[PDB]
């Protein structure tokens, strides 16, 4: 399930070998281009690395803290140097200047899925085939290669660009990181993290199934809308602990019937049993019907996506 195609391997390939040329990241080498986007932990700039020419994305996380805890954090992003995939954002390296810690990545010119979810207002089903299996695909690599799980999937952790590639960014990787930030979105986690009990990949196929129905709908799921509400969308307010309470306590959201395929339905439905145990692992949505048959789709994504967020 983890092989790649003579075009991957090629792009990979293609990554490192600019990579290599880079060399140690410093504040000065850096001229802003534009803001990107804005969430948790700080700002994410589109750069460019003066030396070598080459365009980045840069997040910037402002955090106060002693030489001692940001040269560990430092230390321990990385093993992102190791996170080669073409299901994750590549990761040029990250270095600390005045009062700010900075994460130097690949740009996708795309954006983020919950940019491009506001620019098209619902996504269809057959390119929401295609973020399943490279979200599939992206937790499968950080699980077998790196023996580490995402902890944080949702619409603006999954990138998007013009040549059609889907990866996921900003997986917890620094326990040291997370301490000094720390403030993030509880709103994709499953119902066993809000409850504190067990929690595995188990957790991310959750948040998975939850993104996939807000972007298939164009609403964030919970509450469910009423018979008035899906006669807006397809002819055919709550408070933050108010909605982790709703999440623990209620029967999980579903996709509304008759406008989606019963092979979309079900596979979000795995995804989003409340019982981790019973839930659909890994392993089992690499085989659903709806990976089957969107893997066997020839969907032009690319051409989707430029379309619908007018890139170009
Ligand atoms: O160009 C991408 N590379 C790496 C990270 C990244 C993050 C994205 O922004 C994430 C923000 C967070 C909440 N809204 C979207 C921007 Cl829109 C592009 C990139």
């Amino acid at each position: 399930e983890l092989e790649l195609d003579e075009q991957q391997r090629k792009r990979l390939e293609a990554f490192l070998t600019q990579k290599q040329k880079v060399g140690e990241l410093k504040d000065d080498d850096f001229e802003k281009i534009s803001e990107l986007g804005a969430g948790n932990g700080g700002v994410v700039f589109k750069v460019s690395h003066k030396p070598s020419g080459l365009v980045m994305a840069r997040k910037l996380i402002h955090l106060e803290i002693k030489p001692a805890i940001r040269n560990q954090i430092i230390r321990e992003l990385q093993v992102l140097h190791e996170c080669n995939s073409p299901y994750i954002v590549g990761f040029y390296g990250a270095f600390y200047s005045d009062g700010e810690i900075s994460i130097c990545m690949e740009h996708m010119d795309g954006g983020s899925l919950d940019q491009v979810l506001k620019k098209a207002g619902r996504i269809p089903e057959q390119i929401l085939g295609k973020v399943s299996i490279a979200v599939i695909k992206g937790l499968t690599y950080l699980r077998e290669k790196h023996k580490i799980m995402h902890r944080d999937v949702k619409p603006s952790n999954i990138l998007v660009n013009s040549r059609g590639e889907i990866k996921l960014c900003d997986f917890g990787v620094s326990g040291q990181l997370i301490d000094s930030m720390a403030v993030g979105t509880r709103s994709y986690m499953s119902p066993e993290r809000l409850q504190g009990t067990h929690y595995s990949v188990q957790s991310d196929i959750w948040s998975m199934g939850l993104s996939l129905v807000e972007m298939a709908v164009g609403r964030y799921p919970i509450p469910p809308p009423d018979a008035k509400e899906l006669e807006l969308m397809f002819g055919c307010p709550m408070a933050i602990f108010e909605l982790l309470d709703y999440i623990v306590n209620e029967p999980p959201p579903k996709l509304p019937s008759g406008v989606f395929s019963l092979e979309f339905q079900d596979f979000v439905n795995k995804c989003l049993i409340k019982n981790p145990a019973e839930r659909a692992d890994l392993k089992q949505l690499m085989v659903h019907a709806f990976i089957k048959r969107s893997d066997a789709e020839e969907v032009d994504f690319a051409g989707w996506l430029c379309s619908t967020i007018g890139l170009n």
